[PDB]
């Protein structure tokens, strides 16, 4: 859908003007792991096609603090967080903000995987 080619749009407009992304996300017990697998098959993704280093970095379900704190040290130059909560005011990199809940952040991170795929075709 549209907000998926939104979100795509502005990860690939970004990430083809900076060289380091920082890709950090959350999940629950249960699902950090493929929530995880998730984000490195995006940074794969976006490694492969644009040329743009990718650091993935999982913490747990409401470690917002966790997350700020990995967030401003990061040597990024543009940040996509996916969270279920838009987190509060952080940074000098340009942070995008994926929003999905828990169910679905899999399912999400896989949509931007096909669409990147996509849009180099």
């Amino acid at each position: 859908g549209e907000l998926i080619q939104k979100y795509i749009d502005e990860i690939l407009a970004e990430a083809e003007a900076g060289k380091k992304l920082l890709l950090i996300g959350a999940g629950p017990a249960a699902a950090k792991a493929a929530i995880e697998e998730a984000m490195k098959r995006l940074a794969e993704t976006l490694e492969e096609l644009l040329g743009v280093e990718v650091k993935v970095e999982i913490v747990d379900d409401g470690e917002y603090e966790k997350a700020a704190k990995i967030i401003k040290e990061a040597d990024a130059d543009v940040v996509v967080f996916i969270s279920t909560k838009e987190l509060k005011k952080i940074t000098k990199a340009k942070l995008i903000n994926i929003l999905a809940a828990d169910a679905d952040k899999v399912a999400v991170l896989d949509a931007l995987i096909a669409a990147a795929r996509a849009r180099a075709l």
